[PDB]
């Protein structure tokens, strides 16, 4: 694997907390049982993450696989990023529909992109998007998360600063699913399921 992807392993890493590493690393199921067994958990940080680093050099860690962690920290730790609602206006054969219209547009529009996604029992999808432009490569440490619900109007993205990929990111969205028009919302909440809980309550009154 490259320096980058390696890199970007570490630093994720690194942020998760001792406790919650062993668990973390089971959900992304990338490295095997038998590999997370010859790391003892009980010392420094520094020398579990260069073990760790080491055996995604023996599996052959991608970006992909890389992007992969990154989303479950994510989805472990909703909390570091406020959550702004998206509802969208008007059908898919599936969810692999989405996901490659989806990443095409992006991946077309500029050149330099990584889409990335987790699927959850919900019949929704997390996104993750790491923005780069036609000259320059994917900013990893500045990401865009997505949470779509399928079967619902409603998209969840976490907002940084709002840039010029912002609309690009409404209109992909807009055109991989089937719909016409999507309006932000004036709902923020550090909590997906404060959030979930209430866009999906006033969905159950009008319809």
């Amino acid at each position: 694997m490259d320096e980058t992807v390696a890199e970007f392993i570490k630093r994720t890493i690194l942020k998760i907390p001792m406790n919650e590493l062993t668990t973390i690393l089971k959900a992304w199921d990338f490295l095997s049982e038998n590999q997370l067994q010859t790391v003892n958990f009980r010392q420094r940080k520094e020398s579990v993450v260069q073990h760790l680093i080491h055996l995604c050099e023996e599996k052959r860690a991608s970006i992909s696989d890389a992007a992969l962690l990154d989303i479950i920290y994510m989805q472990f730790h909703q909390h570091q990023k406020v959550w702004d609602v998206f509802q969208m206006s008007k059908d898919l054969f599936d969810m692999k529909q989405f996901k490659n219209s989806f990443k095409k547009i992006l991946q077309r529009a500029l050149k330099n992109v990584t889409v990335s996604f987790r699927e959850t029992e919900e019949n929704a999808v997390w996104i993750r998007i790491a923005w780069g432009t036609q000259y320059t490569k994917p900013n990893q440490y500045k990401p865009t998360y997505v949470v779509y619900y399928s079967q619902t109007p409603y998209a969840f993205t976490s907002s940084s600063m709002l840039r010029r990929n912002t609309p690009l990111l409404g209109q992909a969205l807009t055109i991989a699913s089937k719909h016409h028009q999507i309006v932000k919302m004036d709902l923020r909440s550090r909590y997906l399921d404060s959030l979930k809980a209430i866009v999906f309550k006033q969905y159950n009154q009008t319809f």
